[PDB]
């Protein structure tokens, strides 16, 4: 009755979810099942009564703006996203309250058993007074300057990405801390059974003493210029982004070790202990030459049975992108416009730090190819683009992480050329940008597996010491002709040779069904092409399908295993293969046609 008002009161779309829900309402009242789900109907409001012995309520997804008095016995309230701007008064014996995705700013009076508080993501700027007994705090992705004062019997409190500038007095039994994304500037004093703290991107200076049974200490991104003792069993440690001169012992237990970017000038020993499957990241600190040594020393020693550790060169502003570019160009006005796209900035911090390298340094030539290629960049909006987003790193690390960013940019742009038609009336040029992609593509991948031989490991540096030291034998137009720091790379002389005798094995092997593969080659095959090409992609799709129904008839259909969802996974895979491979043939004659008396040596 206060239900068929309410079904009938149904925007026409919603008259089917009204009677659904009075449904379920009537069930509730009928067999005195005490959980109520409204489900997910596009609710704009809910009756006035709800049954009245309910103990559950969860209300899904909706475009609820106002809930209803809540059924007196209420136990469990769940609120998923809708657009409430406020909370009926609670049930007097509510445990849990969870609500999700409301434009909510404030909550209701809390009752004094109340355990459980979900109410993250939201849009709170208030919270009441805490409730003693509560258990749990979850009040993260809010819009909160701070938090009241903390029932003495939380165990969880998470308010990450708030508004936090201090905490209140910490509980004596919270096991978990986690409040990073705020404007912390301090932590209290830290309660004894606390056994994760993850306060990432604060503003935290010093740290508290910390608790003896310190499992996780996450605390990357603040502005530490220390660490007090770390606890015996202390398992991961994130630290990087800080300003920390040293660090204490490192816990035997560690399994994870990250001080990137930090101010390091020497390394606990205890840190060569530390077990082999542990991570370690040391990228970005001052580490002493005899520090980098010692290191290496111990780590390339047989029998070493430490941790694989990371480092680089780097040690421990952005001008308008049209000041950063006039530099390079020779004789900018379009410059000032780029400046407003998108990763203008990186780039322009990108140029900057090209003008301090070696080819810098040491090629007379390097301001002119740098203002070719600028002066390209200009007239290629799509290129430009790609190339600003490139430079998101290099400026994260030394000379050589920029240089090889510089040959990573120069081959997105022979993609680009090769794709976009520049080299479709010069197919030696497009044969040539073929062998060169293929060749960079077999360094890294000789690169790749380089690095898994190396415990002690700069991995840019590995990669550009490949592209650098065999750029002539191979032909990499691409590649500069400079690099600073190869003698840390741990590339050797034999390294290079078989590196060299590799590739050129593989592509006399491989290359011609190889470009069969190469997307730009598809490109200009689909420009000289397109009746052919569009003819045999559309077949490629109806090979597919037609595989596909008779591997299900012919094999999965008399065991098995048509409804089997893993079978038919592995024909699925089956029938691309199959179908790819066939395409590839009619492509291949195509290819041979074009491109025959262009691909002999």
């Amino acid at each position: 009755a206060v239900w068929s008002a309410w079904r009938r009161a149904a925007p026409a779309e919603e008259s089917r979810g009204r009677a659904a829900v009075v449904q379920k309402m009537r069930a509730c009242l009928n067999n005195g099942n005490a959980v109520l789900n409204v489900g997910e109907s596009g609710l704009t409001t809910l009756p006035d009564c709800l049954p009245a012995h309910i103990t559950t309520l969860v209300i899904p997804d909706n475009n609820l703006t106002s809930l209803p008095a809540l059924p007196p016995e209420l136990r469990t309230l769940e609120v998923s996203g809708n657009q409430l701007t406020s909370l009926p008064v609670l049930p007097p014996g509510l445990l849990e309250l969870s609500i999700f995705s409301n434009p909510l700013t404030h909550l209701p009076a809390l009752p004094s058993g109340l355990c459980k508080l979900w109410i993250f993501g939201n849009q709170l700027t208030s919270l009441p007074v805490l409730p003693p007994g509560l258990q749990e705090l979850s009040v993260s992705d809010n819009q909160l300057a701070s938090l009241p004062a903390l029932p003495s019997e939380l165990c969880k409190l998470w308010a990450y990405n708030n508004q936090l500038t201090s905490l209140p007095m910490l509980p004596s039994g919270l096991q978990e801390l986690s409040v990073s994304d705020n404007q912390l500037a301090s932590l209290p004093t830290l309660p004894s059974e606390l056994y994760k703290l993850w306060a990432y991107n604060n503003r935290l200076t010093s740290l508290p003493a910390l608790p003896s049974g310190l499992k996780e200490l996450i605390v990357s991104g603040n502005r530490l210029t220390s660490l007090p003792v770390l606890p015996s069993e202390l398992k991961e440690l994130m630290v990087s982004g800080n300003r920390l001169t040293s660090l204490p012992m490192l816990p035997s237990g560690l399994l994870s070790l990250s001080v990137y970017r930090n101010q390091l000038t020497r390394l606990p020993e205890s840190l060569i202990h530390l077990s082999s499957e542990t991570t370690v990241n040391l990228e970005g600190n001052p580490l002493s030459e005899r520090t980098l040594q010692a290191l290496r020393e111990i780590t390339s020693a047989p029998g070493y049975s430490g941790p694989i550790i990371r480092f680089d060169m780097a040690g421990a502003e952005t001008r308008a992108l049209h000041l950063a570019a006039a530099d390079w160009l020779v004789p900018a006005d379009r410059w000032h416009m780029f400046g407003q796209e998108d990763n203008a900035d990186a780039f322009s911090l990108f140029l900057d730090r090209l003008s301090e390298t070696e080819n810098f340094i040491k090629d007379a030539g390097f301001k002119a190819q740098i203002s070719s290629w600028l002066a390209q960049l200009a007239e290629d909006e799509a290129l430009r683009a790609n190339t600003f987003a490139m430079a998101t790193e290099a400026t994260s690390s030394c000379e050589d992480r920029v240089t090889f960013f510089l040959h990573q940019m120069k081959n997105v742009q022979l993609v680009h050329n090769a794709e976009k038609g520049q080299y479709d009336n010069d197919l030696a040029a497009l044969v040539a940008t073929g062998r060169e992609m293929f060749r960079l593509g077999k360094l890294e991948q000789i690169a790749r597996e380089k690095v898994r031989t190396l415990a002690l490991v700069d991995e840019i540096e590995v990669w550009l010491a490949y592209q650098n030291k065999l750029k002539k034998s191979l032909g990499l137009t691409s590649v500069t002709s400079e690099m600073r720091f190869f003698d840390v790379s741990g590339v050797t002389v034999t390294d290079l040779q078989d590196a060299e005798l590799q590739v050129k094995a593989a592509e006399k092997s491989e290359f011609r069904e190889w470009i069969l593969q190469w997307g730009p080659l598809h490109r200009v095959l689909e420009r000289k092409a397109p009746e052919r090409v569009n003819a045999l992609r559309e077949k490629q799709i109806s090979d597919y399908e037609e595989t596909y129904r008779m591997l299900s008839d012919t094999e999965l259909r008399p065991s098995g295993l048509v409804g089997n969802t893993d079978a038919e996974r592995t024909i699925g895979a089956r029938a691309m293969e199959s179908a790819k491979k066939t395409f590839l043939d009619g492509l291949r004659p195509l290819v041979e046609e074009m491109l025959g008396s262009y691909l002999n040596v």
